[PDB]
C-alpha cells in the first residue's frame, strides 16, 4: 500500500504545516501537525475541556462505530517549545492520504496548553518519530508509520515541505519526480527516539564550506533551524545590524536587510537553504526588527533541524530495519 497527502502551512510564516486525516467510521476529518520529532498522534475531542476548545475541528469518538475506549490507557506529553497536552485513549480507523491502518491509538485531549487553544488551525498532532517516545501508559502504543510500515510497499515515508506554499508527505514509495539529482542517504541513531543524524558541515552565503560534525533531529514539528552558537553567529555575522536580542528571545534583524543563504552538509551532498527563508518577519506587527529563522540551540540540549532547514530539501524518512535519512535538492 502507500498513501499520499498533501501538507500546507498554516499562515504566511510557514509557522507549521497541517495535513488532513480521516478518523473513525464514518470519517471524521481533522487538520493535524505531522511531527517526526514526537509519537503520539493525539487529538482535540468530545472530552477536551471546554474552555480550552477555540476554532478547533473535534474527534468525537461517540459518533465512530469503529471508535474502541483503550481501557486504562493515559497519555501526556509535553513540547520542546514548552507546550503540553494529556487526556485518554481510543483505538479506531485512520487514513492518510488513502492509506489505511486500523487499530491506530488515538489520543483524546482532555487538557491542552493555551498554545494549542490559541491555535485554531491545527486539530492535534500525529508524530512520526519512533515509537519509544510514545507516552501511553500503561501500554506504549505504535505511531501511525510503524503501524503501517508492514503493509506499506516499501518501509518509508518522504516530506516535502512547501516554502510559503502546499507540499507533500508520502508514505510508502519515493517520488523520484519530486526532487532534482540524486538523494543522499545518512545514518540515523534511534538512540533517542528521534530521526538523529551528523550534517557534516555548513557555510554561509558564498563562503567557504566548513567541515564539522553537527548532530541533529529532523523535526518537522519544529518551525526554525536551531543549531550551535558558533555556527549561528557565524551566520548572523553576516548580516548588517543582527543581533541577539534576550528581549526578543533570539537572533533579530533589521527588516531592510538581505539574508544569505545557509548551506548544510549531508555526506558530500550540500542542501542549499535560501536567505528568504531564514525571514520570519516582524518580530510584532509594523515592526522593523524582523526575526530570525536560524536560532542557537543553546540550552535546548539537541541541535533540530526543523522546517526551515527541511523545506529546502526532500526527504526521505527510511524505517527500514537500519533506518536512515535521505536528503536531495528540489
Amino acid at each position: 500500500s502507500t498513501g499520499s497527502a498533501t501538507t500546507t502551512p498554516i499562515d504566511s510564516l510557514d509557522d507549521a504545516y497541517i495535513t488532513p486525516v480521516q478518523i473513525g467510521t464514518p470519517a471524521q476529518t481533522l487538520n493535524l501537525d505531522f511531527d517526526t520529532g514526537s509519537s503520539d498522534l493525539w487529538v482535540f475531542s468530545s472530552e477536551t475541556t471546554a474552555s480550552e476548545v477555540d476554532g478547533q475541528t473535534i474527534y468525537t469518538p461517540s459518533k465512530s462505530t469503529t471508535a474502541k475506549l483503550l481501557s486504562g490507557a493515559t497519555w501526556s506529553i509535553s513540547y520542546g517549545d514548552g507546550s503540553s497536552s494529556s487526556g485518554d485513549v481510543y483505538t479506531d480507523t485512520v487514513s492518510v492520504g488513502g492509506l489505511t491502518v486500523t487499530g491506530q491509538a488515538v489520543e483524546s485531549a482532555k487538557k491542552v496548553s493555551s498554545s494549542f487553544t490559541e491555535d485554531s488551525t491545527i486539530d492535534g498532532l500525529l508524530g512520526l518519530a519512533f515509537s519509544t517516545l510514545n507516552t501511553v501508559s500503561p501500554t506504549q502504543q505504535k505511531t501511525f508509520f510503524d503501524n503501517a510500515k508492514a503493509s506499506l510497499d516499501s518501509p518509508v515515508f518522504t516530506a516535502d515541505l512547501g516554502y510559503h506554499a502546499p507540499g507533500t508527505y508520502n508514505f510508502g514509495f519515493i517520488d523520484t519526480t519530486a526532487y532534482t539529482g540524486s538523494i543522499t542517504y545518512t545514518a540515523v541513531s534511534t538512540k533517542q527516539g528521534f530521526w538523529e543524524w551528523t550534517s557534516t558541515g555548513y557555510a554561509v552565503g558564498s563562503g567557504t564550506f566548513k567541515s564539522t560534525s553537527i548532530d541533529g533531529i529532523a523535526d518537522t514539528g519544529t518551525t526554525l533551524l536551531y543549531l550551535p552558537a558558533t555556527v549561528v553567529s557565524a551566520y548572523w555575522a553576516q548580516v548588517s545590524g543582527a543581533k541577539s536580542s534576550s528581549s526578543v528571545g533570539g537572533y533579530v534583524f533589521p527588516c531592510s536587510a538581505t539574508l544569505p543563504s545557509f548551506t548544510f552538509g549531508v555526506g558530500s551532498a550540500r542542501i542549499v537553504i535560501p536567505g528568504d527563508y531564514i525571514d520570519f518577519g516582524p518580530i510584532s506587527t509594523g515592526s522593523s526588527s524582523c526575526f530570525g529563522g536560524i536560532q542557537s540551540s543553546a540550552g535546548i540540549g539537541i541541535n533540530i533541524f526543523g522546517d526551515v532547514a527541511l523545506k529546502a530539501a526532500f526527504v526521505v524518512f527510511n524505517g527500514a530495519t537500519t533506518p536512515t535519512l535521505g536528503f536531495a535538492s528540489k
